[PDB]
């Protein structure tokens, strides 16, 4: 089985997709994420299922992050890991090409705003699992001591999937999120 999930990164004061996908790295803390999130892949040449992401000639960046297990593959589309070039590409039509047709998308929200499920519009769009980082520690409780808001904002009548989550266990509990928001994606595309 494989899936495929966008990974976005909003920076600082960022309201509108077109200046979002131009971003071309994240924070520190979001970086460390990624490399939690998958490991790092080299496109050019892949031999396996890069979901869309060109393996000829690294038109959608050098490397993506990607994960495995026994049972199934994900590939992450990750705006920031794609080259912008505003005079060839002023819309970034080639990072929407992948979030755009990802039923499931993590955005790493650094606006300082709140996130509005309108901001990357596509009628293939169903899930956001939105990470927000917090200053909060949980009141009765590196990385076990850093901590995030993650929330799902979905499509009205998807199905049911603000927890604050430490840096540490941020990966793995995104990715789980993420393969079951993508598992009901491919029944829920039926209704």
């Amino acid at each position: 089985d494989g899936h495929k999930v966008g990974v976005i990164y909003i920076k600082e004061g960022q309201t509108h997709e077109t200046e979002i996908l131009a971003n071309t790295m994240g924070s520190p803390d979001y970086h460390r994420f990624l490399k939690g999130l998958g490991a790092l892949t080299r496109l050019k040449g892949a031999t396996f299922n890069t979901q869309g992401l060109d393996r000829v000639n690294d038109m959608d960046g050098q490397y993506t992050y990607c994960w495995r297990d026994r049972v199934t593959e994900i590939v992450f589309h990750v705006t920031t890991q794609m080259p912008t070039n505003l005079e060839h590409d002023p819309q970034c039509i080639m990072k929407k090409r992948h979030i755009g047709n990802d039923f499931v998308n993590i955005v790493w929200n650094d606006s300082g705003k709140p996130f509005r499920f309108d901001t990357f519009p596509s009628q293939f769009n169903y899930v956001y699992i939105v990470i927000t980082p917090t200053p909060r520690v949980p009141f009765l409780a590196d990385d076990e001591q850093r901590f995030v808001m993650v929330q799902v904002m979905s499509q009205p009548g998807f199905p049911e999937i603000p927890k604050i989550i430490s840096l540490k266990a941020l990966p793995s509990f995104v990715r789980l999120l993420a393969l079951n928001a993508s598992v009901f994606s491919l029944v829920w595309a039926n209704r």
